[PDB]
């Protein structure tokens, strides 16, 4: 019986265990929590309401094929519809990303992505219901760097809807301060 | 990467236990015909990453299977698991003539076979077989660390039918 | 504020109103209730839990492009995945349908389809929850004949899970008695 | 048939009010990028039935829009309507500078524009524009029986961008 749900990207070198029998795991292209995705939501509702899990962790990673492909203007087929949610996030932060050296943008979008997905997670009926009946539950947004094996917590962390707004809002403001 | 592995979200089932792995994990290692998430994964691997093997790995003592068999109002996940209840019914006569102790194990294996059968019927895999692309599909069940069942193994629509029928027939012994 | 939810096929001459401001309406290819379909389920959960609707009616129709296409062994693309649920139903009743003049099979599969979809509907958490807290709710399976404007109730009718099993089971037995 | 119409499941919105119609209806007339149901409808119409027009029809005084704006624990449908809350936020500055009485109406129109914009970005429609197939997309809003807004109208990816920007700019007056 596990204490953590990890949501991670299907990309190659990213395994939740390796990275960090205690893990319940979902893996999809670019570690997405899409609001109407039955697959991910069912993982989340089973973990929260059934296995009484208390931590959900969304882990993106640098050099993500999903992120790269979402940014390439390319006719790949079905997957392009999956990644339109990433393109929507890109444009929601277009000013920010535009201001950046083109070869740095992927890494930034990976980071932004993680914050957006936590924000989505935090607004599911599953998570709000659970928070609202006093169930203890915390959400985390991490980015793991394949270049140097180092995790990089993103200080998106939420234990309530109010804290969700605050850390989401701050994480975006921190990312907009450009080195 | 060279393999796409589709495995259960359940706790002890890491794809790696067996850098070349693209992974999807969902409750009860399902390929639902109309699941945009899993299908996306399948299309990207087959059409873009050029993966030549897709492996559906189930496991013994699986909470998805157990919950699918229990009458219980669990909420959303129940809807996800209705596809496994349909599979229980499809093989209801086989599973009936069996000790209530060991039904989960059987349905765990049958489930794997049915997901490969579904996988091999996606437009994605069919039309890649049809344009000469090399692509094989596998159905494993895992425990003591070992693989218990291979069963279904397909390289073409033709071999899909045969491996599926034969896999079910071996289980009905 | 409507009293009926109708689920019908997107095919051309089939409009719920015309056929029979009181209707909430969902239309998809071959009038499907797929267990993991967020779109249809959301219609159903809003109707039942929010608008307090008391009748849900699934209407198929003869000469259905969806049904025909599901039976043709044909490379149409994405839609083929949608219609694999119809092909599954076909094979669940293969003995029955096989025993039939090939040009009658479409019409029979349309009928069978309606029963299967009601059975799916009747097993949603939404509908079982509602029945189980004593909410009044009835499910209907109809086939409308385009050839002669006549509806044709299929005597799938359920007001409870026990009645669901019985009418589903009977509707299939009636259809297996071949004229 | 020659038109695919995508309209709201809500009560007074029959496609026919305006034999040539293929219809889809869902809460708040949405085209969600990853909605297998609506996308199937779109792919079948475009690739198989050869429909040359797709029309997204929204309506005034729409329960989907109202519920999306209300803070209310409605259950599953809330998840469906999160995509409209994202659209509220995307145009939050426009909708803020507006009387709380008339926000629903505005967001009803903006919603229509965003769904056409999504429709025009599906692989299905893009790749049919790219192989020379004639296909136009429309965004209507309906009430007294009349159509209130046309706004977005697209025949190519190029015309998609222009019609979408301009439609939003006309609404920000
Ligand atoms: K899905
Ligand atoms: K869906
Ligand atoms: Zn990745
Ligand atoms: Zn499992
Ligand atoms: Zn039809
Ligand atoms: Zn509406």
């Amino acid at each position: 019986t596990p204490h953590y749900l990890v949501i991670a990207c299907s990309d190659s070198r990213v395994p939740a265990e390796k990275l960090t029998g205690e893990l319940f795991v979902h893996r999809n292209v670019a570690n997405q929590v899409i609001h109407t995705d039955f697959n991910c939501l069912s993982v989340v509702q089973y973990a929260v309401d059934v296995l009484k899990i208390e931590h959900i962790i969304i882990c993106g990673h640098t050099n993500c094929g999903g992120i790269h492909a979402a940014m390439a203007d390319k006719d790949l087929g079905l997957i392009n519809n999956w990644l339109l949610h990433i393109r929507d996030i890109w444009f929601k932060h277009g000013h920010l990303l535009g201001k950046l050296s083109p070869e740095k943008r992927a890494d930034m979008l990976t980071k932004i992505n993680v914050a957006e997905q936590v924000y989505n997670l935090g607004r599911t009926s599953i998570v709000k219901s659970a928070w609202e009946r006093g169930q203890k539950l915390s959400l985390h947004g991490w980015v793991y760097d394949v270049n140097d094996g180092f995790l990089v917590d993103q200080g998106v962390m939420a234990t309530s809807r109010e804290t969700l707004e605050i850390s989401y809002r701050n994480a975006i403001a921190r990312l907009s301060i450009l080195d």
